[PDB]
């Protein structure tokens, strides 16, 4: 009843029942200064449109955003996510040999 909640824990949130039944979770730490990685996300994903990673996504980057951080991640299943949504490109760094005429 009422359980779509996220648990606000040591620098991750987790959606799930307890620390076991943690369905989806991301962590982040702050490596250098304003500079956070998403250290491990251990989110389930039964079929993309149902997973809730994007919900936690939102959060990170909508918090980093108004407080300035820089989002890189340590995990290539965020990384990539990241890398092909221009919709969080404020925060997100990312990679590039120069070639962007376009």
């Amino acid at each position: 009843m009422s359980n779509l909640e996220i648990k606000q824990g040591e620098n991750k949130f987790y959606i799930g029942d307890d620390e076991n039944n943690a369905l989806a979770e991301i962590t982040y730490r702050f490596v250098d200064n304003n500079e956070i990685n998403i250290d491990h996300t251990g989110v389930s994903d039964e079929l993309g449109g149902q997973g809730v990673g994007k919900k936690l996504l939102k959060a990170v980057v909508e918090h980093a955003r108004e407080n300035n951080l820089k989002i890189i991640a340590s995990c290539s299943f965020a990384k990539h996510m990241l890398e092909k949504e221009d919709s969080y490109q404020d925060v997100y760094l990312g990679l590039e040999h120069h070639h962007h005429h376009h």
